[PDB]
């Protein structure tokens, strides 16, 4: 059971996959821009680009904040890769005006080569979790995030981070797995959608053509269905 894309909605979708002004701004929000060219990476089995992922992640963050949902901060795609390669100093900056400790969930999209995955800090559950639709385990990435939270706590609030009961880990194939390499960004987005709603991750690989069509639609209306 999944909201339907009416006729109607497909017409809006088909229309934007058409050839035309590549610079045409289809959606503008969150400091970001979605063009015709960004939207096209959602087409067929194209690899998503960062603008789509970031834009989507910001929609989840915007949706958090409505009543009853856990509150969410989404880090932008470059954050982790700038953190892994350069350390805390190079990213400490990125969280001015943001108290990363006042939300329930932190979303961290992880770019490893051609591949996408996701880490999630859930402060309610006191744990840090890695999701890969290929089934890769990434121990390291969780530790790197823990270590970042530490240095952020010392820096933003003058206190050490309290690791008691905190659990760092990767989901094995307890999550639906990809078949199409190019769907990795879509699994990362959809993992985050369920998680930020506290809903079980119920879909599989077969829903991916539908999810691509839907995200085009959602992005264009800035409405999550």
């Amino acid at each position: 059971e999944f909201p339907e894309i009416t006729e109607e909605m497909e017409k809006e979708i088909k229309n934007v996959f058409r050839n035309g002004n590549q610079d045409e701004v289809l959606s503008e929000a969150f400091r970001l821009t979605i063009t015709r060219k960004d939207i096209q990476t959602l087409n067929h089995l194209n690899w998503l680009n960062d603008e789509i992922i970031n834009f989507y992640m910001n929609m989840l963050m915007e949706r958090s904040k409505e009543k009853g949902l856990p509150s969410v901060h989404a880090f932008n795609t470059f954050f982790f890769t700038k953190l892994k390669t350069a350390g805390y100093q190079a990213v400490k900056r990125w969280t001015k005006k943001v108290d990363v400790f006042s939300v329930d969930i932190l979303l961290v999209p992880i770019h490893l080569g051609v591949h996408w995955c996701l880490a999630v800090v859930d402060f309610r559950k006191k744990n840090i979790t890695y999701y890969d639709s290929m089934g890769g385990i990434n121990n390291e990435a969780c530790r790197i995030l823990l270590q970042y939270l530490k240095q952020e706590s010392i820096d933003k609030k003058r206190k050490e981070f309290d690791t008691n009961g905190w659990q760092l880990f990767s989901k094995k194939s307890q999550i639906p797995q990809q078949m199409n390499g190019s769907d990795c960004g879509m699994f990362a987005c959809k993992y985050a959608d369920c998680i930020t709603k506290d809903r079980p991750i119920n879909f599989t690989q077969q829903h991916m053509p539908y999810f691509r069509k839907r995200m085009v639609w959602e992005i264009l209306h800035r409405k999550l269905l």
